[PDB]
């Protein structure tokens, strides 16, 4: 049962808000509140975004190559994920394609297409 369609700046949020919880197993408040993230929600975002991993050389030849850097989308990402990041945007396939590298993986590329919301 379809849900919404979000554009790329909507799912831009969700995806730094979801990749925020891969990253940890506390969110650490402003406050130094740490709220405990379950592994298994971890488990499901990762599967639910349907994130590839790719190397620097693979990347290269998947989409990345076709991706353009989205400034305020990195900024956007790299305040919530709280580190550099970069976010490039294949927007061939028509339904666009979210090339994401942070400062924690720096040989890695993450490989995020936007999809329905169910």
């Amino acid at each position: 049962n379809f849900a919404i369609l979000p554009s790329l700046q909507q799912f831009n949020k969700v995806l730094a808000y979801e990749v925020r919880m891969l990253m940890t197993d506390k969110l650490q408040l402003e406050d130094g509140t740490q709220l405990v993230v379950p592994p298994a929600f971890r488990r499901e975002i990762y599967r639910e975004l349907g994130i590839s991993l790719y190397s620097n050389e693979a990347a290269e030849e998947a989409g990345l190559r076709w991706a353009q850097h989205y400034e305020f989308l990195s900024h956007q990402m790299a305040q919530q994920l709280g580190g550099p990041t970069e976010v490039r945007v294949e927007v061939n396939k028509s339904s666009p394609v979210v090339w994401l590298k942070t400062w924690l993986s720096p040989n890695i590329w993450v490989r995020v297409p936007l999809t329905e919301i169910h």
